[PDB]
């Protein structure tokens, strides 16, 4: 045995939305929706044979509240640019300017023909391809763990304009990995007191994470997520700093990242054997140790949509009105 796996506390079940009661909240500022409708109507009037389906992007920020409540605050519309790689004749549709920290939400909107009770948001023809691309990015990324790389959200909006007001039915849908991480508190393991370990047990509310290596003396060495030795060094887990508890969604995101990464080719401890998590919480001077395991289906995902009507005055009252959407999964 590489270390002692005896449980020192209650088991915990990890998932992205566990702390948030499986609920994902979306707040969209009525101003950015109004800009989206304006652009859609211009497009819809610039050509007459093309059916009215506009292609835009919305831009948001990811925020996590007092009680681990995940909220996406979408407040910027960006019509986007078209670029041509010349691989295929069809031109490509891309956001205007991808900002680091921006949640990119593809926005499709169309004027409803007569009446559409059935709502199909984030259809499989486009959402499915987008989510395949998303998980492909999640498998190969070398960057720090980012909660934004863990979900793919799209919005379909059906709108109508009359002389008095603009009315819009907004259906917003998201997909995300379903994997639950089983976590068991375990007894502390000796860590080589390197400079990283000393700075880690020391004192900003910025999350950071890394990976866990082992040396000849069977002592644990903490490693940065940017260390080039990671490609073949034997890895047994991760370290995470800067959260209040294990229920913070950043922890589930880091666990998923460790399990999925194919840049780490020497993961001698994984989900079947159990791997180590060194958690440097903000409420304790020393880290907590957990053994994590997973045994279910690897490529299964959670998804859902929400929809609501909104009625807007033609004149944008100088308010900060917004629309709140929740998560109602299948």
């Amino acid at each position: 045995k590489l270390w002692d796996s005896k449980a020192q506390g209650e088991q915990e079940e990890l998932h992205l939305l566990k702390g948030s009661d499986c609920n994902l909240t979306i707040d969209i500022t009525e101003k950015c929706l109004r800009l989206a409708q304006r652009s859609a109507y211009q497009l819809h009037t610039e050509t007459s044979a093309t059916k009215r389906i506009q292609k835009f992007f919305l831009l948001g920020s990811l925020n996590i509240n007092k009680d681990d409540r995940v909220i996406i605050n979408i407040d910027r519309f960006d019509p986007g640019r078209i670029i041509d790689r010349k691989e295929g004749n069809k031109s490509l549709h891309v956001p205007t300017a991808v900002i680091p920290g921006d949640v990119i939400i593809p926005l499709s909107m169309q004027l409803a023909c007569l009446g559409s009770e059935g709502v199909s948001p984030f259809s499989i023809s486009e959402y499915y391809d987008a989510f395949q691309t998303l998980t492909k990015n999640l498998k190969l990324s070398c960057d720090s763990v980012d909660i934004k790389d863990m979900l793919s959200l799209k919005i379909h909006a059906t709108y109508y304009v009359d002389s008095d007001e603009i009315s819009i039915n907004v259906t917003s849908g998201v997909v995300v990995p379903s994997a639950l991480i089983t976590a068991v508190p375990i007894l502390p393991v000796s860590i080589v007191p390197t400079a990283l370990a000393r700075s880690l047990s020391g004192p900003q509310d910025t999350q950071k994470s890394g990976y866990v290596a082992i040396n000849n003396s069977h002592n644990l060495l903490l490693v940065l997520d940017s260390d080039p030795k990671l490609s073949s060094i034997p890895l047994v887990g991760i370290w995470v700093d800067g959260v209040i508890s294990i229920h913070h969604p950043y922890v589930w995101s880091a666990c998923m990242r460790y399990l999925y990464s194919q840049r780490l080719t020497n993961k001698i401890r994984d989900g079947s054997t159990g791997f180590i998590l060194v958690l440097y919480t903000q409420t304790r001077p020393k880290p907590e140790f957990w053994e994590c395991s997973f045994s279910g289906k690897s490529d299964k995902f959670l998804y859902c949509q929400a929809s609501d009507d909104i009625f807007m005055e033609k004149v944008a009252k100088t308010r900060n009105e917004y629309m709140r959407l929740q998560l109602v999964p299948n």
